[PDB]
C-alpha cells in the first residue's frame, strides 16, 4: 500500500534519535538470545543430568538459570525504556509540528472542526501512531529473533526429526481446519430446522380458550406428545454431530504424534536422537507455536498505525492562512471604509454581507445596530481579516486589507467584549499577550489604574504576580471585562471593535466599566456593536444593518425622528 | 444454598434412567484414566528409551498411543451419546409435565404472561437446566477422575519432589497476584491524572480568534513547548511503571523454578528421580493447571442449572382451576340466567361487570349491543365459566355454573366466531376436536354439508382429510367461520354465545355464511354478540349494556322506538 511511503517520509522524524532504537533492538535481540538458550539450556538437565551421577551439572544450573532470568529482566526493563524514549520524542516533535502549523492555519478550519477532535488528532491519534508502530517494531525485532534462535538450535541438535515435524505442522492444520469447517457447517444446517421446530411448538398454547370448550384435552395431550418426541430426536441428532466434532481432530493430532515415533523409530533418524534432545526439539517447537501466531498479525497491525500518522500528514500539509500583501504601518490614522463589499461564509451561500457602504472616520464613532444575527459580528470579524470578501473592497488609509500585511493589520485593531480569552499566566502577562518586556512593571500598573482593574489586582495575593487560574476561573465576567480594557489602554490602537452585545447589563460596578470604557474611546476610531442605548447616543454615526444590507443612516436623534427601523429597535431598547 | 434442595426433588425424574447415567460416568473415568496413562507412558519413551539401545520399545511405542487415542474416541463418544439420551428423557418428561399441568390452569395465567415466555420457559429453560446440571455433573466426573490419576501417578512417581512442587506453586501464585495487583494501583493512578493533563492542553486552541490580534504565536509556541515536555515526562513516568510490572513476576517464577531445581540437588532426594521421571512429574503439573482452573467454577454453574430448574417447579407447583361442584348433566334446557352479577377482571379494580340481570330463555335469541367494550365479550366469557363472579349468581337450569361441573358445562355451551383457532390436524378432526370416532364419515360430511361447509373442503385434494397448513394457512377467515359453524352443527349444544363483531362484511359468499348461521341458531338459546344489524332485527330480545350496566331492555323495535342508547347505536349501525 501506500503506508511505506509515509513511512519514508515520517523517517527524517526518528532520525536524531536512532542511537535510542539500536540499544532498544540490541536489548530486544539479547532477550530473545536469552529465552533460546535457556531452552537449548534444557538439554544438559536431562540427557547429561539426573540420569548420570555428576552432580556438578545439578549444582551449577540453578546459578545459570537465575542469571540468564537477571539478564532477561534487565534487557527488557532496557529495551522498554529506550523504546519508549524514541517514542517520547518522537511524539514530542510530531505534536510540537502540528502545533506550529494549527495556529497559523484560518479560522475557517476551526469553524469546520470542534476543538475537541482536534485535541483528540493533537494527542490521541498520536499516541496511537507511536504505540502502534512501536509494537510492529518491538513484535518484529523480538518475536523475529527468537524464532531464527529456535530454528537454529531445533536444526542444530537434530537435522531429520526438525524436517519431519516442520513438514508435518502444516498437514495437521489443514486438515483439522477442514474438519472443523464441515462439522460446523452441519451444525448451522441443523439450527436453521430447530428455528422452525420452536414455532411448531407455539401453536398449541394460544388455543386454551379452545380446547377446554370442547373438551379436547387428552387431544392436545397427545399432540404435545408426539411433537416432543419429534423434538427431542432433533435434539439427539444435535447432539452426535457435536460430539462426533471434537474426537476426529483429536484423534489426527494422535496420528500425526505416532507417525513422528514411528520415523524415530528408523535406524536412519534414530541414530542422532539422546534423550532429552528430543525435548529440547518438541518444546522448543512448542514455544515456535507463540511467536508466530502473532508475527504475522503485528504486521498487519503495522500498516494500521502508518495509516493514522497519513492523517495527521494531512493536518501537517493543509493550507495556511495567506500573506499575500506587503504594507506595514505603525500607528494609522484610521480611515475604515467599506465600499460595495459583499460576503458569504466559506462554504455557505445567502452572503451574510452584501453592498454595504462603511465610511467610519478617525476620532468619530460608528455605532453599528441590528438583531441577533444581521452580520454584526461579521463586520467586526472582517475587520481584522479573520475572513476575506468575496467581493467589494475594504479601505484602510487608502489601502485594501489584502493588500496590508497580515501581522501588521492584525496588531494595529483591537477587539475588546466580556467574551475576551483569559489565558492561564500572571496578570501582568495577561495585560499584554506579546511584548511583556517591551511595557514595564510601572506601565501596567499604570493602564491596570486607568481603566480601573487596579481594584481588582488588589483583591489577590502577589497583585500583579497573580498568575490567572485554570480557564480564567478566578476572574468573574465583569473583571473580564475590566482586564480586557486594560489590555486595550495599555496598546495603543486606532481602531477598536468595541462589543457591548456580551457585556452584563446586570453586573456590579457597571459605572467603572462605563467610565472606563469612555476613557478607553478617545481620539480612536470606535467601530461599536450597538446593544446598549446608551452607547448610541454617547456615538457620533448609528448605523443600521439589517439581512446583510444597510437600511438606516444618521445620528441617533435623526435616527429616532426617522422612524424607521431604528425607532422599532428602540422601543425594546435593542433587544 | 435451596439448589440442593432443588436436586433431591428432581432426582426421581432422573431415577429410571439411572443407567445410561452410570455408563456415561464410566466411560468419562475412561477417558481421564487413559490421558493419565498416556501421560504416565511418557516416562519409558524417555527413560529407558531412546538413550537405550533397546529399540523395541520405540517400536511398540507408536501402537500403544494409537490404541489409548482410539478407546480415548470411542469412550467419548460413548459418554456424550448416554450422557445426552439421559439429558434428552429427562427433558422429554420435564417439557410433557410443564403441559400437563400448562393446559389446566386458568386462563388468566395467559392473560398476565404471554405465550412467547411460555415457550420460552417450556423449550429454552428447560434445555439449560438440563445442559448445566448434564456439564456440572460431566466436569466433576472427569476432570474429578483426571485430578485424582495425575496425583496418585505423581506421588507414586517421586513422593519428595511432588511434596516439594504441591507445596511450592501457591505460594508462587499470591506472589504474582499481589505483585500484579499494586502495579495495576499504580497504573490507574497515573491514569487519573492523565485525565487531567489532557484538558491543561485543552484551554490554548480555543483562542485561535485571540492570539492573532494581538500577534502573540511565538508565547503560546513555548507555552505549548513546556506543556507538551510535561506530557513526555508523564508518558516517561507510564512507561517506567508499566515495564518494571511484568518482569518482576518472570524473575519470580525463576525463582520458583531455580529453587526447585536447587531442592532436587540435595542428595537425599535423587534416588527417587532418573531423567523423565521430572518430566512425568513437571508435565504432570502442568497438566493439573487445566482441570482445577475449570473445576471449582463449574461447582459454581451447578447451582445457577439448579436455580433455573426451581423456576419451572414454580410453574410445575402452582395453582389449578377450581373444580368444585359435582353436577353432571347431559343437553341441557338452557334457563340462562344472570342476576345481580359484579365481575372484576382477577387483578384489576373498576367492575368491567356490575349488578345485570339477563335472563335468557330457551329458544328465545337475545342480542347484547354496546361499545367496543362494555363487557359483552366479558359476558361470553362468564357463561364458559373461564372467569368467576366476585358477586352475583349466575343460574343456569336452576343451579349455579359453580355449581355446576366445570367439563359438562364447558361442553355445553358453543363458541363460534369469526376468530376460531384452527389447530394443524385434518378437517374431519377439525370438525370434532375431541369424540372424533363418535361422528363417523357420514355424519361428519352430512354436518359439513348443512353449514355449507362442503363447498370448499371439495375445492381441495382428499377433500374430507384435506390437513389444515400450519397456523390454518389453507383456510381463509370466510371458511374459518364456515368451518366453526360445521363444528357447531356436528355436535348440537343448548346455549350458543355467537360472536359476529369479528366477522367481516367486506368478505365473500356472505349470503352462505349468513344462511349457515340462520339454520344453526335454531331451537337453542343465542346469546349473540349484537354488531351487524341484521342479527338483532331476527332476534327476540334486544338488550343494551354500556359501562357494565344495562341500559336498555326490550324488541328491536320497541328499543327503536325508545329512541335511548339503542336508536344512537343504531344511527351509526352498532358501529
Amino acid at each position: 500500500l501506500s503506508t511505506w511511503q509515509t513511512f519514508r517520509r515520517l523517517w527524517p522524524t526518528i532520525a536524531p534519535f536512532k542511537a535510542g532504537l539500536i540499544v532498544a533492538g540490541v536489548a530486544l535481540i539479547l532477550n530473545a538470545a536469552s529465552d533460546t538458550f535457556m531452552l537449548s539450556l534444557l538439554k544438559p538437565l536431562l540427557d547429561d543430568g539426573f540420569g548420570k551421577t555428576d552432580r556438578s551439572v545439578l549444582v551449577w544450573m540453578p546459578l545459570v538459570v537465575i542469571g540468564l532470568m537477571i539478564l532477561r529482566g534487565i534487557t527488557s526493563y532496557v529495551s522498554s525504556y529506550c523504546i519508549s524514549w524514541v517514542s517520547g520524542k518522537v511524539v514530542m516533535t510530531m505534536r510540537r509540528r502540528l502545533f506550529g502549523h494549527m495556529m497559523g492555519m484560518p479560522v475557517s478550519f476551526f469553524d469546520k472542526q470542534s476543538t475537541g477532535t482536534l485535541l483528540s488528532r493533537i494527542t490521541y491519534d498520536s499516541e496511537q501512531v507511536a504505540s502502534s508502530s512501536s509494537g510492529a517494531l518491538i513484535t518484529v525485532v523480538r518475536e523475529g529473533a527468537s524464532i531464527i534462535g529456535l530454528f537454529i538450535m531445533m536444526f542444530y541438535y537434530s537435522w531429520q526429526l526438525s524436517i519431519i515435524l516442520i513438514v508435518l505442522a502444516p498437514i495437521v492444520s489443514i486438515a483439522i481446519r477442514v474438519v472443523s469447517k464441515r462439522f460446523r457447517n452441519i451444525s448451522k444446517n441443523m439450527q436453521n430446522t430447530m428455528g422452525q421446530v420452536t414455532t411448531s411448538a407455539e401453536q398449541m398454547l394460544k388455543g386454551h380458550k379452545e380446547v377446554l370448550i370442547f373438551g379436547g384435552q387428552e387431544v392436545e395431550t397427545k399432540r404435545f406428545d408426539k411433537v416432543s418426541n419429534r423434538m427431542r430426536l432433533q435434539g439427539m441428532k444435535m447432539v452426535s454431530a457435536s460430539s462426533i466434532s471434537d474426537p476426529i481432530i483429536q484423534l489426527i493430532a494422535s496420528l500425526a504424534l505416532a507417525f513422528v515415533l514411528y520415523a524415530a523409530s528408523f535406524p536412519s533418524v534414530m541414530d542422532s536422537l539422546t534423550a532429552g534432545t528430543i525435548t529440547v526439539v518438541f518444546s522448543s517447537m512448542i514455544a515456535l507455536m507463540r511467536p508466530l501466531k502473532s508475527l504475522t498479525n503485528v504486521n498487519a497491525q503495522f500498516q494500521r498505525g502508518m495509516a493514522a500518522c497519513q492523517t495527521l500528514f494531512t493536518i501537517l500539509d493543509s493550507e495556511q492562512e495567506k500573506d499575500e500583501g506587503k504594507r506595514v504601518i505603525e500607528r494609522a490614522t484610521g480611515d475604515v471604509e467599506f465600499r460595495n463589499v459583499t460576503f458569504t461564509y466559506p462554504g455557505r451561500d445567502v452572503p451574510a454581507l452584501r453592498n454595504i457602504n462603511l465610511k467610519i472616520p478617525a476620532g468619530k464613532t460608528v455605532a453599528l445596530v441590528g438583531r441577533s444575527g444581521s452580520g454584526k459580528s461579521t463586520i467586526a470579524s472582517l475587520i481584522t481579516r479573520f475572513y476575506d470578501i468575496d467581493e467589494g473592497e475594504i479601505l484602510m488609509d487608502g489601502h485594501d486589507l489584502r493588500e496590508y500585511t497580515l501581522a501588521s493589520l492584525r496588531n494595529q485593531v483591537a477587539l475588546v467584549s466580556q467574551n475576551v480569552h483569559l489565558f492561564n499566566d500572571t496578570v501582568a502577562n495577561n495585560i499584554a499577550y506579546a511584548r511583556t518586556e517591551q511595557y514595564s512593571r510601572e506601565q501596567i500598573e499604570e493602564a491596570a489604574r486607568m481603566a480601573y482593574a487596579m481594584d481588582f489586582i488588589n483583591k489577590m495575593d502577589n497583585g500583579l504576580d497573580t498568575v490567572i487560574g485554570e480557564n480564567g476561573v478566578l476572574l468573574s465576567g465583569g473583571q473580564r471585562q475590566r482586564i480586557a480594557i486594560a489590555r486595550a489602554l495599555l496598546r495603543d490602537s486606532p481602531i477598536l471593535i468595541l462589543d457591548e452585545a456580551t457585556s452584563a447589563l446586570d453586573t456590579e460596578s457597571e459605572r467603572a466599566i462605563q467610565a472606563a470604557l469612555d476613557e478607553l474611546q478617545k481620539n480612536r476610531t470606535s467601530l461599536v456593536i450597538a446593544h446598549r442605548l446608551s452607547t448610541i447616543e454617547k456615538a457620533d454615526e448609528i448605523v443600521v444593518v439589517e439581512d446583510g444590507v444597510i437600511v438606516e443612516r444618521g445620528t441617533h436623534n435623526d435616527l429616532l425622528e426617522h422612524r424607521g427601523v431604528y425607532a422599532q429597535l428602540h422601543k425594546m431598547q435593542f433587544g
